[PDB]
């Protein structure tokens, strides 16, 4: 059986999913945050972003339903929720409000893009911008997976108003995504995702049993400094949980694949990948993009290495073990491994240890 | 990977007979245990005394010989450089749980410095007999042997808050608890001959445990919506749901070296029961004296347990002592529903 608060039992009826999608979605959703943001005291705030988290999630799965440029309009409902009001409920009167407006629509925006019948040049421009670095590879991945936002929605459900630096939103994100990409690492290639560090670096597992062992040391470290304060607790909760959800949350295989986690022949969902089978530009959404996502989307071709393999569409079929867009030159591979390989001291850098 | 903890340990149980890896190695794990069991807390001093109990915790499971269990309820005592009566009274002093959680951590203690002794004590065997007794026996005594009710209600403690969970609440955690960690550690334990793992008992076919972990995981999900609105609610769903999590958050497991996965295959006069009793908590006493004659007959039992592949070491339940065993988890359900106040 699922569970979820009674507050939000009757949400998303009438939109194109099925009692099934429907029910699997709100546990979902709530699933999601508890898991990340188990420490909380403003209710009211709490169910606001467990709605905006229920969207994100119906935007993953099917986003030709989510209507992205009325996320951020007063007064609209998309899928029976008062988006706008529910980012104000949550970030209203916070030093972070604006930014957390264009982070949650750049989210749900390229979420929906990737889904699409056909590959846009938004959603090229996206696939090309994840590898041409991997400073560039982390931010937009910390858009696509929500984790400073996570980190400052938690803050602001304690009732108290974020107060990280760029900087450490930047070290709390490649903790996290190193960490969360490792252990979704077979889904991700069985699926041929774009949107996976391992797909840059490479398939080793010694590369990933190296960096996740000094991700999770890292966050160690710490946790042991911050867990005396609210907001510390608010970021470690969060990236702490991202793999652990592999475990606790019951969207993933776990149960399934026999109490396993990393072994891709008894994965649930490999075998589901195994057995599977009107154009937004630059103009029209640009009032909601971040500055980071604006120069991702216009780095010039000429600017990016030109060894790397690029193509005019990403995605149709592929072999078993390839993941899904740019594939880097031994150079760059280099570069991506050897910046993940330093995170330790850059990240004791920008966390001011 | 280098290893952090709190500069207020970091020179504990120096010079006690701890090599100096083994020293670091017990601090590092004191702390992981504690953060990821009561990752929610406002009291610093009664989170730094818990630390320090889960430390000495951590010293009797690997070295036992060291730790003086008669010593570890008497007020002025000092135990391996810790004044541990001082301790529980700072973390549990004026709450309604002071005298069980005194029991609770010496009883505890108590039976992980007898599973090391080199020879096999009277009291040793009695523990080994009573955990395959019952289900219900086995949940109760492997409860405080993975401190689960102990941490609980350390959780609340640490919130300033009096634990005021029923005895059937505690069970029924312990049952949800125990059912998912005894599960994740399996293959580890099968490798130690261990005595104190569910499954040992139930039965060692990979179907069973994904049921009843499925159920246990289900029912702690239903726990989390009913309670997660309370300090009290949220510490205990805390420690529970974090219980099997701690194979991939701590570095003492062994997540990364196994390629991140999880779930690949007379020095000594001996204690007796009356040097003991005072500190067992009621149903360890009981169990410690249940005749065997009132025990099944047709279970495999031993003069001596241990020595030894894939085979745990206590008593081997007979066809109809398994069936018992099985059918009692797989209706944890309803009588967890009925215990937590669902209904
Ligand atoms: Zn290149
Ligand atoms: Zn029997």
């Amino acid at each position: 059986q699922l569970h979820y608060p009674k507050e939000i039992e009757n949400d998303l009826m009438n939109c194109g999913l099925t009692e099934k999608e429907r029910v699997e979605i709100l546990a979902t959703a709530w699933e999601y945050v508890r898991c990340g943001v188990p420490e909380f005291t403003n209710w009211e705030k709490y169910i606001a972003f467990v709605r905006l988290t229920a969207l994100t999630t119906v935007a993953e799965y099917r986003g030709k339903l989510v209507d992205i440029d009325r996320l951020l309009t007063p007064g609209e409902y998309v899928l029976g929720y008062p988006v706008r009001e529910l980012l104000d409920t949550l970030f209203a009167g916070t030093s972070v409000y604006e930014a957390m407006l264009q982070e949650y629509a750049s989210c749900l925006l390229f979420m929906a893009e990737k889904t699409r019948d056909h590959q846009s040049d938004l959603c090229k421009k996206y696939i090309e911008a994840i590898a041409s670095s991997p400073s560039r590879y982390y931010r937009l991945r910390d858009c696509d997976a929500q984790v400073r936002l996570f980190i400052a929605a938690a803050v602001a459900c304690n009732d108290l108003d974020p107060d990280f630096t760029e900087m450490e939103y930047q070290a709390m994100a490649e903790i996290g995504i190193t960490l969360y990409d490792a252990v979704a690492f077979y889904k991700h290639r069985a699926e041929a995702e774009v949107s996976n560090l391992y797909a840059y670096c490479g398939q080793d597992l010694e590369f990933r049993q190296e960096v996740y062992q000094t991700a999770r040391s890292t966050l160690w470290a710490l946790e042991t400094m911050w867990c005396k304060t609210v907001q510390g607790r608010s970021a470690i909760n969060l990236l702490k949980n991202l793999p652990l959800i592999h475990m606790s949350m019951r969207r993933y295989r776990f149960v399934e694949d026999g109490l396993t986690i990393g072994k891709p022949e008894t994965s649930a969902v490999v075998r589901a990948a195994r057995n599977h089978v009107m154009e937004r530009s630059f103009e029209s959404v640009q009032y909601m993009l971040y500055p980071e996502l604006k120069e991702a989307l216009q780095l010039p071709i000429t600017e990016m290495c030109q060894k790397c393999t690029r193509r005019e569409v990403y995605g149709g079929v592929s072999e078993e073990g390839q993941f899904g867009g740019v594939v880097l030159c031994k150079d760059s591979q280099e570069e991506w491994r050897h910046y993940v390989r330093s995170s330790e001291s850059r990240h004791l850098d920008w966390l001011g240890f």
